[PDB]
């Protein structure tokens, strides 16, 4: 796989090995975001983000720093619009923060507001350097509040994407073998990427473990909201010395991972395709992707289709690792269907999304061939 397109060999497309710390010009940024729980707790961070200076973004270098720093300005955007998390919301980002921010976002290509991009592929470091990307071994570098649950919702979603992402390494075996007309080579293939599909769902069970459902619903919920199509910010945020007026940008998502809409892609589920209302939310879902990502996701689909492939030709054994590859999706899916009812239906109870998610597992599900 070409170099610019951003994707590492050991963790996909997550940022690889993510800097912790920025340069003591911005340690008055640093100092808010690594004690937000502290900050909303005492009811003084709102006012301690108001008092904080105009700090140019030039000193912030290379491509690192920069994702560092949108992760740090995109923590403190989310704590200081939603406040406790009760209802009492503000509608204008102070310049001191909306235009360095802004500012940065355009340098990369990505809007502002915290995406997924941030607070799981450059929200992590390795405790010790020297070992394997376990989760005894990964710690997340910011959170919103105590007990919010936010280190395993974002270090569980990291290790299924870095497990999903050992699969992206044979799209390269994938095209070549259909031009060369390689019947045992992209037979292969297509089974080492059910092989690592299923790997993810194995992942995905961790969750259970880190993430409690009372605390997900009722704290870390509401940080990871964004202000578009929100009632509490009906016509969007003020960014202040940005912008004349309100901007309406999606929350977080993981409908913003590149890995799940590239075997969308790469299969001709054709996710994007419909002309729907949950297909046109993933592709909105692409422009809050990094430049690279979003490039790769549209330079597959200039290729010949796979399914297009397996379809015509009457091969059984081709046809059954394709499936295998779609079955691996509609079993993630699946699972991630049972945990939103464990974590936002049935808390919820107890004070459309369902219709999207299906939606999309119905679409996957009528890709296969066999059944
Ligand atoms: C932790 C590993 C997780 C992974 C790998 C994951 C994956 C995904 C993906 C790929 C999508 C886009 C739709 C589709 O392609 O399926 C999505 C959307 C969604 N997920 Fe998750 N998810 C995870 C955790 C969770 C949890 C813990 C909850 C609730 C407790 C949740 C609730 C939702 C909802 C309500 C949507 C659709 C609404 C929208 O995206 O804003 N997910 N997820
Ligand atoms: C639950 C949540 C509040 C957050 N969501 C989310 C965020 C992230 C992320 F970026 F933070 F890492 C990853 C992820 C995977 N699956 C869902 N994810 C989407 C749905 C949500 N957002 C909303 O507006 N209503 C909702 O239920």
């Amino acid at each position: 796989i070409s170099k610019e397109y951003h994707i590492d060999e050991e963790v996909g497309f997550a940022l690889p090995n993510p800097q912790e710390n920025l340069p003591d010009f911005y340690n008055d940024w640093m100092f808010i975001a690594k004690h937000l729980p502290d900050l909303i707790e005492s009811g003084q961070l709102r006012e301690r983000v108001e008092k904080l200076n105009m700090l140019s973004i030039d000193h912030l270098t290379d491509h690192k720093s920069q994702r560092l720093a949108r992760l740090v300005l995109g923590c403190i955007t989310m704590a200081y619009v939603w406040g406790k998390g009760h209802g009492d919301v503000r509608k204008v980002l102070p310049r001191n923060i909306a235009v360095p921010y802004c500012q940065l976002s355009k340098k990369l290509e990505l809007p502002p507001i915290l995406v997924y991009a941030d607070c799981v592929l450059a929200n992590w470091k390795k405790k010790d350097p020297n070992k394997p990307l376990t989760y005894e071994n990964m710690d997340v570098l910011f959170s919103f509040r105590d007990g919010d649950c936010s280190k395993g919702f974002f270090l569980v979603s990291l290790l299924v994407e870095i497990a999903a992402a050992s699969a992206i390494k044979v799209i390269p075996t994938v095209f070549k073998a259909m031009q060369m007309q390689e019947r045992d080579t992209l037979l292969k293939a297509l089974l080492e990427i059910a092989s690592c599909l299923e790997k993810a769902l194995q992942v995905f069970h961790q969750i259970h473990d880190h993430v409690n459902p009372k605390a997900f619903f009722s704290v870390l919920r509401i940080y990871l909201s964004g202000w578009k199509g929100n009632p509490q910010l009906s016509d969007g945020l003020v960014y202040e010395g940005f912008w004349e007026d309100p901007k309406e940008f999606a929350g977080g998502s993981a409908g913003q991972s590149s890995v799940f809409q590239c075997f969308d892609v790469l299969l001709g589920i054709q996710q994007t395709a419909g002309g729907g209302h949950a297909a046109q939310f993933l592709q909105d879902m692409r422009r809050y992707m990094p430049p690279a990502h979003r490039n790769f996701l549209c330079s597959l689909e200039s290729n010949p289709s796979v399914r297009e492939f397996v379809l015509s030709k009457g091969d059984a054994g081709l046809r059954e690792a394709y499936d295998a590859c779609v079955k691996a999706l509609v079993s993630l899916r699946s699972y991630h269907l049972q945990i939103v009812t464990k974590y936002i239906l049935i808390p919820a109870s107890q004070q459309d999304l369902m219709n999207f998610l299906k939606t999309v597992r119905s679409t996957t599900e009528k890709s296969l061939l066999k059944e």
